């Protein structure tokens, strides 16, 4: 094997969307393969996968959805001169037809489960509407706001969709869910006082009742997505006795994609859902009236997606040593960790003690016996988990000869609710102490991992705290700050989600005098005069969520103050490889860390 | 019916009077007809200028210099940017520099061998009689001001040493010969280098170090390495710095030597800019300061002057030798209406505003409109602006608070690290004074408006009264902190304004409690905020904090994001954005008053 | 009232191919100013379904099965070659610049032939690909040999003997060409014998003209014996029609090692028939009222196109009707009623479309071109609509016509204007005589090509018609002969004369209708191509300013489109606007 570098991420192919046919034989998901990523899907029915479309131009092909007499694909192309266009193909022989012709394009193709219909949106997104033995077109909803989820009901009658009202409440994460049957030219009927976050519908089989992930209006956005069962306005939870969020919220660097979660009737008893459990994702079901039995839990894994019906299930795997493989009805169908070009090392668990239990890490160290730098990384979120998503930096640190030291301080997610809560209202405080507590015990246990040598490093709020605790210590020899948070004040004011997310997380408003003053004693600013680390900033110039100014007041103070510093501006926005398969900003930022790396340590 | 804001597309933007070095011409630009201003040459030889050249695509023409020996007449000619030279007795002129980024800044030399000029910024020389083109000068941080020295020996240019100097805006004076060494150890702001026809002295404006830039700037007389002030007792700065928004293109102020003891410069006295002389042995002397006028830029040999003039009620005209040679004030499409003068007091002496009432008798709202600078002036510049509000209705109220920059160092220094409280008791002390001297002004209709500084005080005084019914908020301040950090005057301009640096923990917190946005849960008035989405003097994320605030605690607000930066018609010639900035100006004034 | 927007309604059916164990038929159809684009349908038995969907450019054309029976290749538009697995997936770019045109595969699989002109080969097992064989002059018709050892080509010698249209056969083997015929004259449909020697063609030996009836001809060793002996009748497809849009192949087809299957004109039809190496010629599929447009075959199934007068064309596998296509024209088709005509040769024929109803109707005499083609039983949609329209539609084989033997083709040799002229004009009164219903008062003379020379001739020799339309006329038989791209041939294989030699060109000019354009008084409207090469637009110019001169009413609408612009880039404008000034201009006059 040759040596790694940033390129090694060019030798991957990244699986998404696993689609189970209806009667549960078959497998159709999407590649994203190579210089520009674009994505194909391809088919298995049991055994290797087999591409099934490939894409030369534009951004390929995605989004492929089973016909209920599991004989046609619908699925969205985008090609050099289409955006997004919804395709149909017979998949005993043919090629793919051309259905839709908008100029912006269509998404989220959903058939209606009597394969009569066809729904997605299109520009707020319209809702339209399919009709497939009669080929035509027809706007069926225009929202004032927006759509979110949807799901059609079992019997075709119409679909449940999930909207505000206006502005403020999107704002405030408020959202109602509506019955739409289908026109017969017919405007949507409120089908639930929600009025807080939901997605993930999840009609039951009776046509009556349906589930939703989310949380009622009374707890706010901290507390743990869950799942609740819907009869005529009342809710009743269903995942009881399982103090842990629905859905995949743990760390890793190999998701390019639409990676499906929503909840599945395996029968009118069964309901068959993913969950987020101390640095692991498993699939558990709830019974329609209470008690959570596992499905397919490894700690040790990470289920990122899945679909399944009452005949099969497919889904994407994934460890901290492995790279995601789609598997259909428990036998994988890829060989994409294959492909992975330098060998992986398996973590070592570091604990640490706190006031609510025991907190956890882990050490990926090289190879060999000789001294190595000690890189503490700090996730993001901050309600999020590291532990054992594939994350292909971490790999590629340890292979070019760091110690990756990564671990779940208080806030992160997986550990339950009193977990989660321990941080609020008082960034800076537990948490900073829970990743210099995790960090001394790693060169305590480690002793592999050279003190002198050391470096913090993190996103958003992993930027936050890595702002933070060069502000509070002069210990670490380098910092990296990625997507970072400074000013907490400004940040009310810039950010896209400035006007909540304080109010959720910290219950401060930063338009109110009292509170704002709290905001500037909680921002990393505030004490960057203390700041000796030579620091790395990187940002997108075009980010909505953490507005570069953000990093540019960091800069500019570790400037004033002679500080060695360094300013990557992106101009392409986060996520790039998802928007348009262009790898560059993900190549770019990882030379950006190791020659950061290697000039300090 | 009223005029509007389309009155604008009526005028022609005169810049950049140049004198012929035998003084019996003047040769200037002149921009004209969204419709597009273009540029163009004109010139007078005593009688009604006649126009030179006629361009009909690009921006224009610009930079005219005449040659030394009076027959040719060199300009940069945009169709990027190139050199031109017209011969003035008669043919076309002749493109000289080929480069794709195009030239900037030409000047002759004083024997009409060489003409100097940067591009992409590289100094380079142009050989006259031998019609070839060479690279003078690449500094690694950039030029400054530039004067050929009287016998065409070389040229004196300003640099920083590094970049951080340039932040700090400290400079010093090099001496660069023909086809470079520190000749003054400044460690200062400076420009407009006058060398002394004597070839080894040379006067420059700015301020030695020591105190912050908010000291006035002054003429300074150097000599072999040493600094003596030229015009002395004159408790004032050395060129324009008072307000009006008919001025695009280049207005030159470069002192200039009448004889071997006398130097002509421009001040600024108490909202007018007059001509001044100082001398070598002895102190400032008038010599053409009306001040009720300003002359906003000149240029003058030891044979002419030539310049631009133009007053509260008089659209800018050009001049050559005292006598008008344009006719632009006629090209104004409504009456123009007088100010009346309005007093205040203060523990330094007694301020003063004005009032610009519309016709009739009845009640009008009033418009307390606030100058940014701070160290500026309001006063007898024309103000096409505040015509047009008058025009349409509204007693427009502009005065000059503490902090101001024509009425002394003292009145300067009154308002330094403490913005908001002696400035915004002056303004509205003075809007007081105006309500009970002028009867006509509705009380009850209200409004507080300003730019820059004046945005910050338009913030800041809503933030701690209620009593306006409206208000306009352009290119603001609200977060004295975050502006620190994303200004590209930040690193310097709480330092000089405040003695504050926001990377510092004490001064940070002080920065806070001047910030406006502190106090926003006060606000009651509706707001409209104006600000350009690519502002790097004061970023957009200022206008975007509080137009957030202000949403949150459901003030009625609104915010217009011009995609086009400030001066864009100056930059291409375009006036949609100060079209479209008037017109949200007068619909949020109708809806409000 | 029916108009031109109807042709809009049609899709148009091409290239049927019938797989290689028989069972199955892949074809083109071209469908929708709006373009036309084409993709490729497959029937196994049942009503055809679509297998390709084009959305930009021409589309998709000549499907060609694999021997296997489980690929299509195909060209895709500048055109690629692609190939489509049938049972499932995409299809695959396999291929230029400048496009393909003509895939064959070798029947052993494990080649395909095409030009791109030079002729290429593409290794199917080995997924490369490599110039076959550059021609200085070029190739014409191409067949593998049965066990794929090479390729027969037709070729010429040199720029001269491809104007005279004098042809050879050469051996081609496949690369790591010997002439095998000397022919001397026009060959093409090169259909090799199973053993692997033998190989039959269809032209006409050298010695007569090109006017003699193309027959078909085995080749063994540089000998040649016709083969569709007893039979005075041309091969092909040579009967008007108007809804032929792509390629509608016709080689032979050995249905054993005795049996050769070919299509023929008869008498305004077109039939299948087979000749046999021991013998004559026998009907395999002749209708007399009908026209079979295309046809593959092999030893184990037929696929064709089938037509007539009252039936739009339709794709057939094994005698089973796969598509719907009739069920789409737009209006009722009428039925012609036939009408007959004495000559020195025996009885010519014609036929009469009528309008509904029983009132006088204009009668409009139509003049097929060529002039060795027919008319009869093609589906013909300009006359259906004309019909719809309230004329009466008149037309007929004259002498000079290719499906009634061959001495009348020769009627007309060397005299052009005199017993062709006659045979139209005797029909036409006929008409008026066997159908009252005809107006004598509005009647109307018009035809393309041919028949715009004759429709100038006519005019120029008689007042008697009410409004005249001549379409890619001819008016000037001299410069005819130095402009046309066949001007070097035409006029010596249709008239014994040659334009550059002093003599010749007086006889030419003797029967030039612009020398009696001086007697034409009929309005007359001039439709022509500006960029024609076959009729170059000088010969229309000349009828116009002649016309113009006299004080004739005269219109002159010259085409940017070149002819066949639908098959071409699928653009119906053309066509369109053609019907348009036709029926602007009967409406003016009647």
């Amino acid at each position: 094997t040759p040596a790694p570098g940033p390129d090694s991420l060019l030798a991957l192919a990244f699986p998404s969307d696993p689609q189970v046919s209806p009667d549960g034989k078959q497998v159709a998901f999407v590649l994203a393969q190579i210089p520009r990523y674009r994505s194909g899907l391809w088919l298995s029915e049991g055994g290797a996968a087999r591409p099934l479309t490939h894409a030369e131009t534009g951004r390929g092909d995605s989004a492929p959805r089973w016909s209920p007499d599991g004989q046609n694909l619908a699925f969205v192309r985008s090609a050099g001169e289409v955006k997004a266009a919804l395709m149909l193909l017979p998949l005993k022989g043919g090629e793919a037809r051309r259905v839709t012709h908008f100029k912006n394009g269509v998404s989220g193709p959903q058939w209606s489960p009597d394969g009569r219909f066809i729904a997605f949106t299109t520009t707020p997104a319209a809702l339209w509407l399919y009709d497939v033995e009669a080929d035509k077109l027809r706007e069926w909803y225009a929202p004032e706001i927006g759509i979110g989820a949807l799901s059609w009901w079992p019997d075709s009658r119409g679909v449940l969709i999930v909207q505000s009202e206006d502005e403020w409440q999107a704002s405030q994460w408020r959202q109602d869910v509506y019955d739409l049957p289908l026109p017969t030219a017919a405007a949507p009927q409120k089908l639930l006082d929600w009025n807080s976050a939901a997605h993930g519908l999840a009609p039951h089989p009776d046509g009556q009742r349906f589930a939703l992930i989310g949380r009622p209006a009374g707890k706010g956005n901290t507390e743990h997505a869950h799942l609740y069962l819907i009869e005529n306005g009342q809710h009743r939870r269903l995942d009881t006795g399982h103090d842990h969020p629905v859905g995949d919220a743990v760390g890793g660097d190999c998701h390019v994609g639409a990676f499906p979660e929503g909840p599945r009737w395996l029968d009118g008893d069964t309901l068959l859902f993913s969950s987020t459990v101390r640095g692991s994702v498993g699939l558990f079901t709830a019974h329609i009236g209470g008690g959570v039995k596992a499905y397919d839990h490894d700690p040790q894994g990470v289920i990122s997606a899945f679909t399944a019906n009452e005949h099969g299930v497919a889904l994407i795997r994934e460890s901290a040593t492995r790279f995601p493989e789609v598997e259909l009805n428990g036998q994988r169908v890829t060989d994409l960790h294959a492909r992975f070009p330098f060998p992986v090392r398996e973590p070592q668990r570091v604990t640490f003690e706190t006031e609510l239990g025991e907190g956890e890490g882990w050490v990926l160290l090289p190879e060999g016996e000789q001294k190595v730098p000690a890189l503490l990384n700090i996730h993001g979120g901050p309600h999020t988990d590291y532990g054992h998503g594939f994350t292909h930096e971490f790999q590629l640190m340890a292979a070019r000869g760091y110690g990756v030291c990564y671990s779940n301080p208080r806030g992160s997610v997986g550990y339950g609710q009193a977990w989660v809560d321990a941080i609020y209202g008082r960034w800076g405080t537990v948490d900073a102490d829970d990743l210099l507590n995790f960090f001394d015990r790693c060169l305590e246990a480690v002793p592999r991992l050279d003190a002198a040598k050391t470096a913090v490093m993190g996103g958003s709020y992993g930027g936050f705290m890595t702002n933070w605790i060069t502000g509070h210590t002069t210990r670490f020899q380098a910092a990296i700050t990625d997507r970072c948070i400074s000013n907490l004040i400004s940040f009310g004011g810039t950010s896209d989600i400035g006007l909540r997310f304080w109010d959720d997380e910290l219950g401060l408003d930063f338009s109110r005098r009292a509170d704002a003053l709290k905001l500037w004693d909680l921002s990393p600013l505030q004490y960057v005069e203390n700041v000796k680390t030579p620091t790395l900033i990187v940002h997108s110039v075009l980010d909505h969520r953490c507005p570069v100014e953000q990093a540019e007041q960091w800069y500019a103070a570790l400037h004033k103050h002679q500080v060695p510093v360094r300013f990557v501006r992106f101009p392409e926005e986060n996520h790039e490889l998802s928007r348009s398969g262009r790898p560059d900003r993900r190549l770019t930022r990882l030379n950006e860390y190791f020659a950061w790396l290697e000039r300090w340590l």
